[PDB]
């Protein structure tokens, strides 16, 4: 897995209640 | 898996209650 | 797992109860 | 797992009451 | 777990109580 | 408005995030 | 507005968050 | 407004952040 | 305004941070 | 603002950190 080289940006303003997975980024796995 | 050079932008304003995932960007894996 | 390089921003604003997982950058994993 | 040359910003707000994990970067494991 | 060169800001303003983990970084481990 | 006599069962199990009202019962009035 | 013998049961188990309102019971007004 | 003899129960077992109005029993008013 | 002869329950067992009103029981008033 | 016979059990078991009211019975006013 090669992963490089990645200018992110990730808004998330107003959340209630999280129920599962608020990734930006995720190179690999399991969720 | 080669994954580069990427400007990413990711709004998300409001949310009740995620179930689930919210992935900005994956390069693999399981969900 | 070959990870660099990685110019991240991240915003959460307000989050009620977070019933789950925020991640910024998950190179790998179970979640 | 070779993770390096990461410049991350991570704004967390107001949060009411967690109930999980808030995590800015996570190179592996379990959560 | 080969991790370096990491230039990390976190933010997390008003908590209210926390009832899990809230973590800038983590190399690896179980949470 | 003459209301009486009324046996009211109201189940509301999960909710996530209510934009709008959630009444059992009103008798009158603005909504 | 005569409102009366009313035997009411009221559930709402889990709310992430409520941007409204959540009345059992109203006998009138503005909402 | 005439309001007597109400047998009420009311449940909100968890709630993560109410952002607005939970009552049990409103007899009038501005909400 | 006449309000009587009220028997009420009420149970609200985890908040994580109320952002608002989280009444009983209202006679009247503006909230 | 005539308010009379009312038998009323209130429950809060835990609480974060309320940021607004938490009212087991109000007559009137402003909130």
């Amino acid at each position: 897995y090669e992963v490089h080289h990645q200018k992110l940006v990730f808004f998330a303003e107003d959340v209630g209640s999280n129920k599962g997975a608020i990734i930006g980024l995720m190179v690999g796995g399991v969720v």
